[PDB]
């Protein structure tokens, strides 16, 4: 098993990979934060306290009640800063030819911003191949949905392989998995795992959490995305430095 | 098998079904557009002149370039004028905690606007859950993806089987499906059927066409969704016109 910085080198890793890969090692940290708040100013200030903590900052655009691209604007400045991604989790799931313009346009333009997002395979590679028509010449990365945190997920056996092979098909623009575990044995796909808490636990409308031990430790994933674990924490930079030694130790462990 | 009028009037319908079923036999109309376009004045121009000829009007609010609630405004009273339904087709796939605010919340309020949304099912029953807590309330509906039209669509066997028991298990605000012919034998639940033209073909990113005969005639559903083979024709009435006369003989027809 090669560290983060070792497969940052890898001949076939994606730039977009090698990037957090390096930027991973460089601060010792495979915590994405799942930034689930609905006020620019709070989003802002969590990016920059937790910047430092953090590989990767995680957005759902479509719950921000105030979204402008200049808030996306201020966002990259703390990214470019602090040194993490953005990582816009729209969970693409149409057509190929209606993804192209979610991905692109609108009010978002989420890949005028976004590193990377992510894709359901459900609707076949067709969601890939549209994503990769913008995604491709504006350099970003894409992670597909192979595994689900949530109660009674369909993405199980068959599903999880067909998301594999997709990825595995799709290299030039797929860098790895949102994932309960490691699905592919191919070192330059990252497995980023939601579901995530320190306690054991649930929310009421399906989550179920596993620790950062479990999950990186004995499921082998790269990173941890975790959010009421730390927003809803009163010091989120505590709660955030948790999560950082929990994940960066597991990750260390499974090395030798 | 029952009218659409009759259908309007089951013990079990949903209040969101029956205005439907209502309105489709009055209009005799099957058709919903798929309003594909990138301009609002684009949208309210094709919503006011082809509304008397539609059942519902499928939105992709994420690619309209000038969104704004007003927009929005301005579309409710075209549907009202003209009696159709708005459906956003925003493919929830998302843990419960999260579709909720991306339901209610952020720039585009879609539980403010929108009659109808769709969700898939591969998080499991908790993506519903989750939308029945903003939607109950506000008297809205819901369609389950149980089957999709793209090529290597992996929504197939178990997968249709799992989306027909969820939409079952929650009739209180599953109107219905996004499928490719009926999936459930329970005349209560509408049935969309999108890839849809007269004439046989796809596009180069996996979309599969099937005639209105074909689907709603010999596959059994209830509404055909067409967007190209209307927005990108150059008389979009006589189009609209075409496409909905195909769909009512293939319902009526059926019926015998
Ligand atoms: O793509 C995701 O990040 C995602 C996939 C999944 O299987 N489970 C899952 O929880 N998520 C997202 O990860 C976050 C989890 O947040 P918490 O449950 O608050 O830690 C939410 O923003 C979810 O939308
Ligand atoms: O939910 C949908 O409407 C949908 C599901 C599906 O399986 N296939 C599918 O094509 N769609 C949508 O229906 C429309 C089809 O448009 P055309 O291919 O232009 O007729 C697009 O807006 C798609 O996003």
């Amino acid at each position: 098993e090669l560290s983060f910085g070792a497969r940052a080198e890898l001949p076939r890793i994606h730039p977009v990979a090698s990037k957090l890969l390096r930027l991973m090692q460089k601060k010792e940290t495979n915590l994405c934060l799942s930034a689930d708040v609905s006020l620019a100013r709070e989003l802002l200030q969590l990016a920059d306290a937790l910047g430092p903590s953090i590989c990767m900052l995680k957005t759902h655009v479509d719950i921000l009640n105030d979204f402008t691209l200049d808030v996306m604007k201020e966002l990259i400045t703390l990214a470019k800063c602090h040194e993490f991604l953005i990582f816009e989790d729209r969970k693409f799931a149409d057509i190929g030819n209606t993804v192209k313009k979610q991905y692109e346009g609108g009010i978002f333009k989420i890949a005028s911003w976004a590193d990377l997002v992510n894709a359901h395979v459900v609707p076949g590679s067709g969601v890939v191949k549209g994503l990769q028509e913008v995604g491709l010449p504006l350099h970003r990365g894409c992670l597909l949905i192979a595994e689900m945190s949530s109660t009674g997920s369909l993405a199980t056996g068959d599903y999880t392989r067909a998301a594999v092979r997709m990825a595995e098909e799709h290299s030039e623009f797929v860098v790895g998995f949102i994932s309960g575990s490691r699905v592919s044995m191919k070192p330059e796909f990252l497995h980023l795992t939601p579901g995530v808490q320190l306690e054991a636990g649930g929310d009421n409308l399906g989550q179920q959490y596993n620790s950062p031990q479990e999950v990186i430790g004995k499921r082998g994933s790269d990173i941890i995305i975790v959010g009421r674990g730390i927003i809803s924490a009163a010091d989120r930079l505590e709660a955030a430095e948790m999560y950082r030694k929990a994940a960066w130790e597991a990750y260390l462990s499974r090395l030798g």
